[PDB]
C-alpha cells in the first residue's frame, strides 16, 4: 500500500470505515486499548478490541476513487469485512435528521470507476452483503433506534445543479442521496467482501447529532462483532 | 389492459407470476376453487384462495419487454405485489438442480426498456422489496428447502455467445442467469409496487424437476398470504 | 431447443410467425391438413400446405427475447425464411385501422439484446430481405388490399411515457411502432435467415378515434394472411 | 448557403451526387447544355437537361460532415430527390471490379453528426427511400449492368485500423463500405427528401474502370427523370 | 495514397493546411517559386520556398473524415508538422471579425471518427503542440495581429439546430465553433505529428477578409519556417 | 460550506492546492507567517504570505470527487486562482523520477461527475488556463528544474488492472497519470476559475528515496509560488 502506511498485522479482518478523519478518533474512543495505526494523507486509522474481536476504524475520505483506494489497500492488509458508517441526505420527507438509514442498495451514474473495474458499461448490481445487512437491521432494533430501510443514490458530484434532483432520484426508489456506497458494494462483490452500509440523516433535501452518531455507532460495532 | 383482459376484481392484490403458462396452470391446483380469469395471447392468469387469502397466478411470457406489459396490465387491474417464480441456470459449481436461489438483486446490460422507462443510462439499483425477499427465506427454511441467497444477470438474449460467459457474471457477484428480474425489480421501484423473486436451477453452465416446483411455489404461497 | 419442443422435421423451412398464440390457431384453418408441432411454454407451432408447398405458422410472444428464442429454436429445427405478421400502432395521420405497412426497415434504441449480440454498439442496417419484401408488395398489391411501405420504431416499452412520442419518431421517418421488427431483422442479417414482415394497423397514436371492431380486424387479418401465405409459398 | 453559391432556380429538383469533384466535371457531359452554376470550395455543381427533364450534379466531398452541408444547401435552393454515385470497397469476395452496388441501408457508428441531428444515440433507420432505389433496380436491369442489391458499412475513419474489418461487418449484413450513405439516409429521412444511392465497386478488401462510372451514370439518370 | 496522388519529394515536412482550395491557390502566391502537386479530387497542394524553407500549402476540405484523409496520405508522403488556417464563429461578444484566434484544444461529440481510432470512448485530451501554439502567439504578436487565445469546439453538424448553441460551448469554455481542430489534434498526438491551429473569424454568433487572411497567413508561415 | 469551514476572509485569491495534508502543512513553511485556516475533515488549508502576497496552500484530498467539492467551497471563501502540485506516475522512459511535468491538458473516461456536471456526454477540452501555464514554464526555467510539458490522463480507479495500460495511453499522448487533473481543468472552465497543474514524478510504469522526493517537492513548491505571486 502507498497511501495507507498500516503495519501488515495493525489493521483487522473486520473494518469501520468513516470518511470523516475526524469520525474515526471520535469513535475510537469506543474501542478497548485503540492505536493509531496509520495517519498517512490524512486517512486515520486506528485499531482496538470490541466485544472479544480486533477491530480496526478506518477515513476513507469523500467520493468513490477515494473509497476504492483505501479498501483495496485495507485488504492487502487483511480486511475483508467492510461496513461503511456515513452521512446523507433523505430524499423522502418522512424521515427526520439524526434517524438512520440502512442500505439495500446503491443507484450510479456509469463512470470512469466502474467502466475500469468492470471493464464495459454493464449495470453490475450494486448491492451489500445480505446477511451482514440483515444483522445490522437486528442490531439497531435492539437498541432501539429509528431506522429505515432502501436504496440511495452515490453521486459523484455534490454540487452539480439538477432541478429535478429531489423527484427523479426518490422516483428511482431511492431514500436518500450520499457518495461511497456504489463503490463500495460493486468493488466488494468483485473483489469478494463482505460489506453494508447504515447512515446518519444530517439534512432532507425534500423538506442530538454528535449522540446520533454514537449510538449508531455501537450498534455497527455490534454487528461488525457479533 | 390490451392484452390481459380479465375482469377488474378477478385479479387479486397478490400474484404469483411464471413465464410458462402450462406453470401456471399446474400451480392452479394449490389453489382453492381456482377460476381462469384470462386467456387472451396466452397469458393463462388463475384466481382463487390460498391460506384465507385470494391470490392470482399469471403467465408473463418470456423477456423484459413481455413481463413489463403483463406487470403493467395486471397493476391496472388492482395488483401491486409480486414474485416472479421462475427457471434459471446457476452460475457457480457448488449450487445443484432442483435447489433455489431467492433473489437479491438483478445485474443487466443498458438496454431500451430501461432507456425508455428512467429517460437516461442511470444505473438504478434493480431490488427487490426488502421486507418481501426476507419472508421468502423464512417460508423456504420452514419448509426445509434448500435453497441459496444472491443476484443474478438478467439476459435478454438467451442464445447470444459469449466465450467468458461463466467466469465475467461469476465475477461480478451473480450466482444464476435469466431474463425478468431486472425488469420486475425496477419497474416495481419506480411504480411503487412490492415484489421478490425465488427460481428453480434447472441447469448448471459451471458444472424430481416437478417436485422441486410444486414443493417450491408452496413455500412462495405461504409468502404470499402471510 | 429447450423451449419449441417439436419432433424432426415438424417445422418447415419457411414460417409465418405471429406474436398471439390466438391468431396461429385461427390462421392454421387456412391451411390443408394443419398438425400442431408444438404447444410447449404456449408457443403454438402449426405445419400444413399452403398451394401445395409446406409452410409453419409459428406463435412468438411479445418482445425482441421472446422472438429471439423462438426464431432460433425454429433454425435449429430446419427453418430460415420468416415473415413476421402482427399488429401495430400507426404515427401518421393518413394510415387507417385496418390497412397494411409492408415493413422497409426498424428503428430501435441500443443495448441489451443488441449489445449482447452485435458485442458493440454500433448501429447496425436492421433492415427486412429485399426479394422478399417486394414480393410482399406484389403479393398484396395483386390482391386489392391497402398497404403503406415504411419503416417502423421497435419500441421495448409499452407503456413508457413520452411526451412527444409521435413526433419523435414520426419525424424520424417511421410510420409504425411495434416491439419485434428491429430484432427479427438484425438477428436475421447475422445469422443468415431470409426475413421480411407486414402489420395490421389496429390503432393510430396521431389521432383520437373510434376503435377497431373485432369483427373488423379479424377480416383484416384473414385478408392478409392469405397475400402472406402467397408470398411464403411463391 | 455559404459553401455552394448557387442561385435560386440554378439548382434542379432531381440531384445526382458525387464525392469528386472530376467525377463531377466528367458525368456533366451526359447533361445537355450543362452550364456551371458552382465552384466555390471545390463544390462544382453543374445544371443541365437529361430525358425531358432539368437535373443537376453535385460535389459532395468526402465523409458524413461534408455532404451534410452539401445536401442542407442544396435543398434550400430547391433540391429535393439525391441519388448519391459513388465508389466503394466490397467486404464480400464474389462482387467484382468495376460491377454496381444498389444500396437497401447504411450501418455506421453513433456519432457527433447523428447525434446533433437526432439529440439522442437512438439507432433511427437509415434507409433510401423505398420507390426510388427499385426503380434503380430496373433501371440497371434495363441496361444489362450486373449489380447486387445490399446494406453498406459507412465509415467514418478511412484509415483507422481494424484486423477484424471484413469479417466484422460483412458478418453484419453489409456487402461494401464507404463513407456518405449513413448520412444521406438518416438526414433525408429527417428532412423530407427522396433518396438512394449506387456505387461502383473499385476495390476488393475479401478477394474498363471509366467505362464502369459512364455506364452507371446513364442509368442513375435514367432514374433520376423517369 | 489514394486521394492525394502528390509523389515522394512533391510534399514538404512543413504544411499549412486550409479547407478552402480556393484559399490554397491564393496563399500560394505567398511562396517562392510555387509548384501545384496534386489537383485530384480538388485537395489542391501546393509546394515552394519560405524563409530559407520548402513548405506545402494543402486543402483538407470539410469535416474530420475529410481531414483525416488528407492528414494521413499528407504524412506517408513526408509530412510530420501541420498548422491549420481556418475560417469560424465566434461564440462571444468580445471578438471582432477579421480578428484571430490561437487555438489551445477542441471539445467534441464522441462519434464514429474518434471511436474507429481511438476502440472505445475515451476523452482524449485534443490538444496541439504546446511549442508551435507558442510560435504562433509569438509571430501573430510580432506582426501586432488582433488575437484571442482558447479553446474551440469542433461540430460535425453545421445545420444541427440547437437553440441552447452559443450558450452551451461557450460556457464549457470555447470561444469560437469550427469542424476539424478536434480531429487534427487528436489524430496529430496518436501520429506523432505536430500540429497546432489558427482561425480567422467570419462570423460571431454571439452578437477587409481578404486583408485579414493574407495578413495572418503571413504569420502563420513565419512559424512554420521559425 | 459544509465541508471547508474557514472564517470569512481567511482563504486567498490565489491558491496551490495538493492532495496530501502533510504536504500543506510542509509547504506551509515557506510562507510567512502562515496560519491554519481550517482542518476539518482533514483538508488542511494554510494562508500566508509568499515575496509579499497573500496566498492559501490547501488540500484537495484523491480523486475527482474530493476535489470538486474542495474547489467549489473554497472559490464561495472566495478563490479564482488555483494551481495543483501533485505526484504523478510517468508513462514514457525517457522522463526520471524527481523531475517535474507542467500538464497542459487530461485525457479521462467519460460518466459520473463530468455527466452531472455537463449534462451530457461531450468531451469538453480539459485544458488548463494558457497564460497561467505559460507562467509555470517561465517560473520553472528560471530556477533550472528539469521539466517536460505534455498531457496526462486522470485516473478514476488505481487500481483497476489493465493489461495494455502503458499502452494504451501513452499512444493517446499522455507522458503521465494522475487522478485530478481533468475535474480541475473542466469544472475550472465551466466555473471561471484559471487554473494550472504541475506534477513531481514519483514513479515510471514504462521502467525514489524519501529525501529525493522532499527536495524535489520543495524545489518545485518555490517556482510554483513564484508564478502564482507574479
Amino acid at each position: 500500500p502507498v497511501h495507507i502506511l498500516a503495519k501488515k498485522g495493525e489493521v483487522a479482518e473486520r473494518v469501520l470505515v468513516v470518511g470523516d478523519p475526524g469520525r474515526a478518533r471520535l469513535l475510537s474512543t469506543l474501542l478497548q486499548n485503540p492505536k493509531l495505526t496509520n495517519e498517512n494523507r490524512g486517512f486515520l486509522v486506528y485499531t482496538g478490541k470490541y466485544n472479544g474481536e480486533t477491530v480496526s476504524i478506518a477515513t476513507h475520505g469523500i467520493g468513490g476513487p477515494s473509497i476504492a483506494i483505501v479498501l483495496e489497500e485495507l485488504a492487502m492488509l487483511g480486511a475483508n469485512v467492510f461496513i461503511r458508517y456515513g452521512t446523507t441526505g433523505a430524499l423522502v420527507p418522512y424521515i427526520n435528521l439524526g434517524e438512520y438509514i440502512i442500505v439495500t442498495g446503491a443507484s450510479y451514474n456509469q463512470g470512469g470507476l466502474f467502466y475500469q473495474y468492470l471493464r464495459d458499461n454493464a449495470c453490475v448490481a450494486s448491492t451489500p452483503d445480505f446477511e451482514l445487512t440483515n444483522k445490522l437491521v437486528t442490531s439497531f432494533s435492539k437498541r432501539n433506534l429509528k431506522y429505515y430501510v432502501g436504496n440511495v443514490f452515490s453521486s459523484d458530484a455534490f454540487y452539480a445543479e439538477d432541478e429535478e434532483f429531489v423527484k427523479k432520484w426518490s422516483s428511482r426508489g431511492n431514500i436518500a442521496v450520499e457518495m461511497e456506497c456504489a463503490t463500495l458494494f460493486t468493488l466488494s462483490k468483485v473483489k469478494g467482501w463482505k460489506s453494508a452500509t447504515v447512515l446518519v440523516v444530517s439534512d432532507n433535501l425534500a423538506k442530538e447529532l454528535e449522540k446520533s452518531v454514537m449510538d449508531g455507532a455501537k450498534a455497527v460495532l455490534d454487528t461488525l462483532t457479533s
